[PDB]
């Protein structure tokens, strides 16, 4: 027992993780089979980032400007194509390394692993999620560009998030790996607000049970409520509205701990309403709300 | 900028998982060069763990009783010994995958990765830190014995934990990899109870220097204080005792600062007396102690 924030196993990312330097302006590439995924503002100067034109900037660029370094050896670039904001490098070798994998875009209130990356070199790897306002709150620095988020499923990575920029509030934004930008956000040098970052909810209820079936019992209460009942509760406290499809998805969390889902939502309507009073869930002082449903039943069941 | 709970990027541990079964027992061994290393608690049936006699256990077992897969190809065990609380099976094979390595003993308050495994198969990495009463927080079900905790330095992995038990808590207890508890405990099916679980000082303290370093602020005061004025308050807390050798080590984060230790101290004082007023830092609503002063330099200057 216990309950962790967990990431993946980065392995089969790491092995995926090369260099990409165009002019002066290196950041993370993902090589997957014959081609490396990286941010299009590998392309700009400083200059160029306050407005940028891509499609213009992009004509100037051949090929050989292209330089893909994975390890300490350099890949021949044989073609480029922009696709939305990523660039896709074609090059002359397959990597070696490629896992089985997928690209899928996935819904706000999904988490995700991160390898964070500085010049094609892993640093460390977390858990996020992406919130609600299509940002997430990871920890880049300047370098970390075209770092990867991931799930896997046994042997496939599923590739959901390349990092893309920092919004003037330290927040971050990115892409899909189609080059689709989570969110309205654009990748230009220019004041960018997020909307309102509301509570996962149904993340909230799944990390309620993890407490449960770990023995931090003392938040459940003798109240039962309605989703409407609760849900004018969770408005009032910037939640996200709750749905059958998320009562749906705490089903076995429900059978495993004899908490039908509608008693845990009256126990996280009081929590919300009278606070933790100094008291802590899973070692945590406030509402976690960066594990899923799915997240809570693999880590509480050890899938590999 | 951003601050997360980072784990060691895990690939160069996958890599060394493998599944050791001895009997009808199964957990993780950690295969280097052509050495599997294992909790020596695989000899055991359930009756044995009540109170076992390893030495007595082990004259039962052959080199062919210990059955070792990495992946799915099977490993020949051409010899075997116990070292403290650890086996170390000779296997005819180096692993090919072999990192460069050391076995390191760690302090109570480091910080390590843990890559969680069952049945040699990693499930997840997440970051923890040695209590000071020598035990640690994980997340292990049955079958993730074995598992370890590991370090990174560039391409060289210190491992410094092997996963052996859980507590009646539901608190987690293993050893070095030379398989000497940390702490008191013992590899037997008895009651054992931790010590007093005192939070990391200069932990906190770090991580209080990577919210300034973040932009949260507001915790900063207009006092000071002096070690024994703030070791009085500690006390009171069931913080750990801050001495020089701890002031040393949070330099560079008061350089980068220029908040004096002293001045994060009393900062930390008032936290501590009057609490968080509902207010969070870098995300939390209480005070994170699993960051080193080191963890913070390296995350907030991207060592990879
Ligand atoms: O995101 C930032 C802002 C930032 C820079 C440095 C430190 C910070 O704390 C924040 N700058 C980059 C960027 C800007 C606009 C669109 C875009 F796609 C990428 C360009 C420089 O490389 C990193 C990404
Ligand atoms: O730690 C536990 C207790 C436990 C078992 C199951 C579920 C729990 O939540 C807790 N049992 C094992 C053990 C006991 C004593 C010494 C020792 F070295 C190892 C033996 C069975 O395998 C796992 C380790």
């Amino acid at each position: 027992s216990g309950f962790r924030k967990m990431a993946f196993p980065s392995g089969k990312v790491e092995g995926c993780m090369v260099q990409v330097t165009c002019g002066t302006t290196t950041l993370n590439g993902l090589w997957l089979d014959d081609v490396v995924y990286c941010p299009r503002h590998v392309i700009c100067t400083s200059e160029d980032m306050l407005n940028p034109n891509y499609e213009d900037l992009l004509i100037r660029k051949s090929n050989h400007n292209f330089l893909v370094q994975a390890g300490n050896v350099q890949l021949r670039v044989i073609g480029h194509s922009m696709q939305n904001c990523v660039l896709k490098l074609k090059v002359d070798t397959a990597n070696p390394k490629t896992p089985k994998y997928k690209f899928v875009r996935i819904q706000p209130g999904q988490t995700f692993s991160v390898l964070a990356c500085y010049n094609g070199s892993p640093s460390g790897v977390y858990q996020c999620a992406m919130r609600p306002n299509f940002t997430i709150k990871g920890s880049f620095l300047n370098g970390s560009c075209g770092s990867v988020g991931f799930n896997i499923d046994y042997d496939c990575v599923s590739f959901c998030y390349m990092h893309h920029m920092e919004l003037p509030t330290g927040v971050h934004a990115g892409t899909d790996l189609e080059g689709n930008f989570y969110g309205p956000f654009v990748d230009r040098q220019t004041a960018q607000a997020a909307g309102t970052d509301t509570t996962i909810t149904v993340n909230v209820l799944a990390w309620l049970y993890a407490a449960v079936i770990n023995g931090d019992r003392w938040f459940l209460n003798r109240f039962t409520t309605t989703l409407n009942d609760f849900n004018l509760v969770a408005m009032k406290y910037n939640y996200e509205p709750l749905t059958q499809d998320h009562v749906d998805i705490l089903g076995p969390l429900s059978a495993q701990t004899g908490i039908a889902v509608l008693d845990m939502c009256a126990s996280l309507k009081e929590l919300l309403q009278n606070g933790m009073n100094g008291r802590t869930i899973l070692g945590s002082a406030l509402l976690e709300d960066e594990f899923t449903p799915f997240d809570v039943v693999r880590q509480c069941s050890g899938v590999t």
